[PDB]
RNA sequence: UCGACA
DNA sequence: ATGTCG
C-alpha cells in the first residue's frame, strides 16, 4: 500500500514484441537514471523485464544496497522468483543475443545470493513506473 | 477459454 | 497485434 521511494525502478522500453528492446534502471524518488543497456535488435517485452530485474539485483550487490527493486512485471518477478525465465521466444540465429543475456542472467542468479525484495509495482494505483519510456 | 500483468 | 502467468 506504501511505495518504497527508497528503491531502485526497472523497466523495458521495446519497439514491436518480438522487437528491439532495452532497459533502464532508475531511482525511484528521484528517477535518476543509474543505468541502462544497449538496445538488442530482437527480444520480447519480458524477456527484457527479466534482464532487467537481474541486473539491478547486480547494481544493488556491487554497490552493497539493500534497496528493494519494483518491476510492474508479473512474468518477469516470477521468473526472477524461480531463477528460470520461460520464455517462448525461438532460439535462433538473431534471437541468439537476446538469449544469451536470457543465459547468461539465469547463471548470475544460480551463483549468486541477495535478499533483495522484488516488489511489483502498483500501476493501477499509483501510475506509471519511473522507469517507463 | 476466462481472469491478470506488460 | 504478441509475450506470459493464475
Ligand atoms: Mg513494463
Ligand atoms: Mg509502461
Amino acid at each position: 500500500e506504501e511505495i518504497i521511494w527508497e528503491s531502485l525502478s526497472v523497466d523495458v522500453g521495446s519497439q514491436g514484441n518480438p522487437g528491439i528492446v532495452e532497459y533502464k534502471g532508475v531511482d525511484t524518488k528521484t528517477g535518476e537514471v543509474l543505468f541502462e543497456r544497449e538496445p538488442i535488435p530482437i527480444g520480447t517485452n519480458n524477456m527484457g523485464e527479466f534482464l532487467a530485474i537481474v541486473h539491478g539485483l547486480r547494481y544493488l550487490k556491487e554497490r552493497n544496497s539493500r534497496k528493494p527493486i519494483y518491476s510492474d512485471s508479473q512474468t518477469a518477478i516470477k521468473w526472477v522468483k524461480d531463477k528460470k525465465a520461460k520464455s517462448t521466444l525461438v532460439r535462433n540465429e538473431e534471437t541468439a543475443l537476446i538469449w544469451k543475456l536470457v543465459d547468461e542472467a539465469e547463471e548470475w542468479l544460480n551463483t549468486h545470493t541477495y535478499e533483495t525484495p522484488i516488489l511489483k509495482w502498483q500501476t493501477d494505483k499509483w501510475g506509471a513506473i519511473k522507469a517507463d519510456y
